[PDB]
């Protein structure tokens, strides 16, 4: 698995900070939008998109606050992200797109399809936000862990102080160990400990046992929109998976319209990590169809 970054940086100027995104393959067709989660970057998307670029457009945004990107004194909730997506998406005047999404990536993304219905193409998802109902149905080997991310004071301790998702979390959600150079990469956008905190605002964001409400809400609601659109598309899980374990995919197998899934074996969270050929090549392979004749 590939630890470079080959991609040359690009920038746009969105609500007063600058953003950085990957922009390869062809200049024109549809573009597919990569969108990645916490505590991650266009980085997590590095060995998937070369099996795209070939034949489509590929963009892949750093959210703000994070990667490359500016990192403004934020608070940083769902709410700062949508805007500086929602921005960024028309600075680069895109019509419609299809989208590959992951983790708060995918809060956005499903966000941004109920929102603007009519220019998503389709849908690549994996590991995605989903309400969960309560604290039995989160992973027995991260719970403990995400309550006290959750917990006052404990949580910023964790995750800004020490640090914790970056070398917590993110290497014990890849199966296969992840290697020095690509955890200094990840790494490398949080050097400064002020700076972690939208790694910290994210996990307290999760809808979880019904709260934050206000989140619940706009995920239920994208759901709701979800299980109701005929719009293509391929969820990409993992065993035993963490916001996806396998007996959840089966169930969204029936439930999600014109939906295929593609299991690509081992994996927690980061599958991107432990599997990035299969996502790519089966992302490939469904983009052709996702036309309808010439035009």
């Amino acid at each position: 698995i590939g630890t470079g970054f080959p991609f040359d940086p690009h920038y746009v100027e969105v609500l007063g900070e600058r953003m950085h995104y990957v922009d390869v393959g062809p200049r024109d067709g549809t573009p597919v939008l990569f969108l990645h989660g916490n505590p991650t970057s266009s980085y997590l998307w590095r060995n998937i998109i070369p099996h795209v670029a070939p034949s489509h457009r590929c963009i892949a945004p750093d959210l703000i606050g994070m990667g490359k990107s500016d990192k403004p004194d934020l608070d940083y909730f769902f709410d700062d992200h949508v805007r500086y997506l929602d921005a960024f998406i028309e600075a680069l005047g895109l019509e419609e797109v299809v989208l590959v999404i992951h983790d708060w990536g995918s809060a956005l993304g499903f966000h941004w399809a109920k929102r603007n219905p009519e220019r998503v193409k389709g849908i690549a998802c994996m590991e995605f936000i989903r309400p969960i109902p309560t604290w039995d149905e989160w992973p027995e080997f991260a719970r403990e862990t995400f309550q006290a991310f959750r917990t006052a004071d404990v949580g910023r301790e964790l995750i800004i102080d020490q640090n914790a998702f970056i070398e917590g979390v993110l290497p014990k959600c890849v199966v296969r160990p992840l290697t020095e150079v690509e955890m200094d990469h990840y790494r490398e956008p949080f050097l400064k400990p002020v700076d972690r905190e939208p790694l910290w605002r994210f996990p307290n964001e999760i809808p979880i046992a019904g709260e934050p409400a206000n989140i619940v809400a706009l995920v239920e609601a994208y759901m709701n929109w979800l299980h109701q659109s005929p719009v293509p598309k391929l969820l990409f899980w993992g065993t035993p998976g963490v916001l996806i374990p396998p007996a959840e995919a089966a169930r969204l197998a029936e439930s999600l319209p014109n939906c295929k899934t593609v299991d690509i074996g081992p994996g927690l969270h980061y599958l991107q990590e432990d599997n990035p050929d299969l996502i790519g090549s089966e992302i490939a392979r469904w983009l052709p169809g996702l036309a309808s004749g010439l035009g």
